[PDB]
């Protein structure tokens, strides 16, 4: 029951790939330890397969089953409609990979003829045949990390027509299933706000509070045939019209299963049977399996009164302590419990007494404090990923905007103020591209957003202490010191110095430009204005913003 196989085809590129960090006019101010920083590329990929290439065996007990039995009862309650193609067209992002069939994705927004009439005939064949693999393409990722070097992630999707035909059975199915059976286990659903929020309450609801995340091992790969026929089981307890129950069958058994993995030059690279990290239900699948497992696991393990938090793959647990000895223990039963279920540990998972020293979506609790002196638990993390990115991205145009993605969710951190909003700003002020809508993915999404719309996006999933927080913790503020000289990136005082520039040269050009200088940056001035609420914060359409998860689902707002 290995998770691939394969025949010794390479994984290649479509497009030429720089490992080395790209250097210009503008690196320097940024970031000067450049070798620090790299991108991976298919020169690594051939490591890759052989970490995500294991047997599965699963033993599976009545905890189990009876978590399973509870999340098809709730799942039983969900009405989810079919969209038509010319919805699902409008859902797919303008740079999406184009068919194989002779249309791409600004013809399938478009509503251009070929690309229909490929759909339609696409939606037949799920209807008429629910046996023959679908052809999937196997690539690797180019992201960018700092050293201490990864090997490049896979990405494997299926052709373009079918990825319209999985949103057109499936987008109100992933949309709106996992909150009803997960309820505010459901991490995607939250803003960065509603975390915060959730974390803390679910901390303070506890009288000896524990908390820990698990680490799945290359979770993706432990995904076996049991798992995936579980998800559509779950998802076939929705009311669902007939065709969209047929489609959701035959992607289950022809694509989600596994199948065949063909490189970008069209050679058979061998065969999958474990999650495809780019199809629709990859979040949704991801999260439903893992809370599953997990939930069962708790039960397994007799933990007390355990709240999840599950993003994906991503796990948190809070419950309630039996004193640090027995909660090693606890845990240890626990991951024994995950590893039969097929989902065994990366890094063991350590006992937290501490919400602050926990991780879940790569981001821990902290606190500062707002204009009033008020205190205000927010999410931050370590900045170096971050700010590698940004390096890279201050020379190079990419098609994810990391930088804007964290200077959304992670705005009121004094390292996205201080440093990612200043050289930014900076930068879109001498090219004259405020108002030039750039892409971002937040929870998997794609988004175009305007810099001009950050103020107002700001205040709607963070609030208007995003502006004003102050007095960060001494750990948080020794982080991003020490952060910054590993990298060689200018202390805090030089990017006060240019944030007071970058503010004056936003108020010179008046309107939404100047409420930028205004808001994202009164931090920087000591004659400090009031922040009231903005007009256009209230107008925003957020809707499309923190109902679900996307990632590898092809999806755009
Ligand atoms: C303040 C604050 C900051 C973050 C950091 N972020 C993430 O972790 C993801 C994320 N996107 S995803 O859906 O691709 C995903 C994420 C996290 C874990 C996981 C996944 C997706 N999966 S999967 C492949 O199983 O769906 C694995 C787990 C984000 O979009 C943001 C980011 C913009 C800064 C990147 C999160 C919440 C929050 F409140």
């Amino acid at each position: 029951h290995m998770s691939y196989t394969w025949t010794g085809a390479l994984i290649t590129p479509c497009a030429a790939e720089e490992s080395k960090l790209p250097i210009n006019a503008l690196s320097n101010s940024l970031l000067r330890h450049h070798n620090m920083v790299y991108a991976t590329t298919s020169r690594s990929a051939g490591l890759r397969q052989k970490k995500v290439t294991f047997d599965r065996l699963q033993v599976l007990d009545d905890h189990y089953r009876d978590v399973l039995k509870e999340m098809k009862a709730k799942a039983s309650t969900v009405k989810a409609k079919l969209l038509s193609v010319e919805e699902a067209c409008k859902l797919t992002p303008p740079h999406s990979a184009k068919s194989k069939f002779g249309y791409g994705a600004k013809d399938v927004r478009n509503l251009s003829s070929k690309a229909v009439n490929h759909i339609h005939s696409v939606w037949k064949d799920l209807l008429e045949d629910t046996v023959t693999p679908i052809d999937t393409t196997i690539m690797a990722k180019n992201e960018v990390f700092c050293v201490q070097r990864k090997p490049a992630r896979l990405i494997v999707f299926p052709d373009l027509g079918v990825r319209v035909c999985e949103k057109m059975a499936l987008y109100d199915v992933v949309s709106t299933l996992p909150q009803v059976v997960m309820g505010s286990s459901y991490g995607f659903q939250y803003s960065p706000g509603q975390r915060v929020e959730f974390l803390v309450n679910t901390w303070k609801s506890k009288k000896n509070p524990m908390g820990f995340s698990y680490d799945t091992r290359c979770f993706d790969s432990t995904v076996t045939e049991n798992d995936i026929r579980v998800e559509e089981s779950i998802y076939q307890c929705c009311d669902l019209a007939p065709e969209a129950r047929q489609a959701i069958k035959s992607l289950t058994e022809r694509l989600y299963i596994g199948g065949p993995l063909t490189n970008s030059k069209g050679q058979n690279c061998g065969y999958r049977r474990c999650r495809a990290s780019g199809v629709l239900t990859t979040s949704c699948g991801n999260t439903l399996t893992c809370y599953l497992k997990a939930s069962a696991a708790c039960r397994a393990a007799k933990l007390q009164d355990c709240t999840m938090l599950v993003n994906g793959d991503d796990l948190v647990v809070i419950c309630e302590s039996a004193g640090t000895q027995e909660d090693a223990a606890s845990l240890r039963v626990f991951t024994e419990a995950m590893t039969r279920y097929s989902a065994p540990p990366g890094d063991p998972p350590q006992p937290e007494y501490d919400l602050e020293l926990i991780t879940s979506c790569s981001s821990n609790v902290s606190v500062a404090h707002d204009a009033s002196g008020k205190r205000v638990y927010y999410l931050t993390r370590d900045p170096t990923t971050p700010l590698a990115r940004a390096a890279w991205e201050t020379a190079r145009h990419t098609p994810v905007n990391s930088w804007l993605g964290n200077i959304i969710m992670y705005a009121p951190t004094l390292w996205a103020r201080m440093i990612l909003m200043t050289h930014f700003f900076s930068i879109l002020l001498a090219q004259e591209q405020l108002e030039k809508a750039l892409d971002c993915q937040i929870y998997g999404a794609c988004y175009s957003i305007e810099p001009l719309d950050l103020p107002q996006i700001i205040e709607r999933l963070h609030g208007l202490s995003a502006f004003s927080l102050h007095s960060y913790s001494p750990g948080e503020i020794n982080r991003v010191a020490s952060c910054l000289r590993k990298l060689g990136v200018p202390p805090l005082r030089v990017w006060r110095h240019r944030a007071r520039s970058v503010r004056a040269r936003l108020l010179s050009q008046g309107g939404r430009a100047a409420t930028c200088g205004k808001y994202l940056f009164n931090w920087a001035v000591k004659t400090k204005l009031k922040l009231t609420p903005i007009p256009a914060a209230s107008r925003l359409d957020l809707s499309g913003w923190f109902v679900a998860g996307y990632s590898g689902g092809d999806i755009y707002h």
